[PDB]
């Protein structure tokens, strides 16, 4: 019993990052097989202006980089641009290199942090990428170039490096391409984040947990459509529903529909706060219906 | 910016995980040098009515268990009772032990679950001990052994390994010396959780937090002594404060006192009033200072 947002193990992982120092800047890298990945700023003057990247490119000279994996450090072969990303190659091949991959996350979609200060792992959490693809992360200064993972069956998939913090908090990476995503900038410009809604389709899992969990005051006994309550999800700060067919296990093993679980969403809205669920914001969406699966019925 | 309650990285607890069956019974052991630690249970004929652990052992084969590290097999040497738990002397170093003490947690301290299966970790995600000495976990069968540890200056501290389930729901352990957490019993009787309050000490550091991302919108004007507060707190389900000290730096930070703070608590104590503090819509207690002082300004 019980429900927890986890990070899946991060051995694997954890021997990949490395201290990536140039000039003034030192930031995080993933070396995996005889390259590094980190983010271009890296690169960049002190400037709150916009940065041209390919000029600081043209001006690098590879021996003022300072590559380490603890105490050894590794020499500087080549670099090159990828998105905003550099890829270091490096004269080392990194022996704890995982089978890996790369995917890049789409909204709704869970996923692990390594937080990383130094070139050295110092936490480990689990993130679900929002609406206007943002996370609300826990990231101070030095935590750029910091992965984001999935493992995937002994894969290891990679699918964010840290690269910035908006105003109010929130968190942007780009993925391992060098695609930024939500298509902010790796600029010092003022930038706001788009507008978030809650994932509906991760509500209505943590509601199948909670029902699960013996969890059921919050219950409708009313039902709405799905087509009817997305009309009004986009005017109440909360997504669409697209998928269904995922929720066809959790139906059966608790008794209850999607439309009642919809209906219970609303009526949650007009009491939002008066009391919680398995310790939880009532309308809480950091929990995936494979999450919820996973925890109440094993792998 | 941002709070989340996370774990240290688990790699090096991660190699210390083994497959412990015996019988009908499969949970998780900890290997460290030529021992393996597990819950007596493991050799228990039924988990289902008082059991005298003493004749288990008399009557125990050896040969009847099956310990493995991944698909590497242990022989087993002998069995000593310790406690909770059983010390299984096996036939070869864990050459991945990592440096490592055992400590006893107290109510209100912070520490890392790693939640396995068949001998292998599934999860990671921090807990804090209650008043009852229960933590709020996410174990389904098959997590018996599941380790708790924190990792200070490179050395591992073990102090939980997963025991059993309340009624409720929420989840106790014993300490590596076999010692069970709140003196709850290692049987399958009946048996429920004592009373818990919530721990004021953390949240305190919460509202601290709340304060340094920017949300200020609950800060009283007013204030009242710890004198007052202690009295209200044994009527109103929270815990009495007596250490201030560990507030000097957060109250440094912010210019905030924590005689303000706790006249917020009994604002906030009954409800948010439909708002929301750094997501959380009811007061939370899983937050140390400690922590709170790491994620927001390192060490
Ligand atoms: C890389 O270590 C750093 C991570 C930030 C630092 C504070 N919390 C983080 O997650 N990234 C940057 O500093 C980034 C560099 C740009 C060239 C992309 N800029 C940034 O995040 O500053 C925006 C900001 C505004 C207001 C408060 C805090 C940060
Ligand atoms: C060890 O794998 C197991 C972990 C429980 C199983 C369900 N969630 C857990 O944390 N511990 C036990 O089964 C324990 C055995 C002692 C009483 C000897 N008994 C227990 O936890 O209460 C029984 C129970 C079983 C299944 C669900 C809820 C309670």
């Amino acid at each position: 019993a019980g429900l927890r947002k986890m990070a899946q193990p991060s051995g694997v992982v954890e021997k990949c990052i490395v201290r990536v120092c140039y000039g003034n800047m030192a930031l995080n890298g993933l070396w995996l097989g005889d390259t590094v990945m980190c983010p271009r700023h890296v690169i960049a003057s002190s400037t709150t202006s916009t940065i041209d990247y390919d000029y600081a490119l043209s001006v690098l000279r590879l021996h003022n980089f300072s590559i380490s994996s603890g105490n050894v450090f590794l020499g500087v072969v080549g670099v090159t641009m990828r998105g905003a990303l550099l890829q270091i190659k490096v004269n080392q091949n990194n022996v704890h290199t995982p089978k890996y991959t790369y995917r890049t996350v789409r909204p709704g979609e869970s996923f692990n942090i390594l937080a990383c200060y130094d070139g050295a792992a110092a936490g480990v959490y689990g993130v679900n990428m929002r609406s206007n693809y943002t996370i609300r992360g826990s990231f101070i200064n030095g935590a750029c170039g910091s992965p984001g993972y999935n493992i995937n069956n002994g894969t290891v998939e990679f699918c964010y490096l840290h690269q910035l913090e908006l105003g109010s908090g929130c968190h942007v990476g780009s993925d391992l391409d060098g695609v930024m995503y939500g298509g902010y900038e790796d600029q010092p410009t003022l930038q706001v984040e788009g507008a978030s809604s809650l994932f509906t389709e991760n509500v209505l899992a943590f509601l199948y947990a909670a029902l699960i969990n013996g969890s059921t005051w919050w219950l409708s006994s009313s039902r709405i459509a799905v087509d009817r309550f997305n009309e009004w999800a986009v005017h109440n700060g909360m997504t669409t529903v697209v998928n269904t067919d995922c929720f066809s296990i959790l139906a059966a093993k608790t008794g209850v529909d999607v439309q009642r679980l919809l209906a219970s969403i609303q009526s949650l809205h007009k009491n939002f706060g008066g009391k919680q669920i398995l310790g939880y914001t009532s309308l809480t969406d950091e929990f995936t219906t494979g999450e919820v699966i996973r925890q109440m019925y094993g792998v």
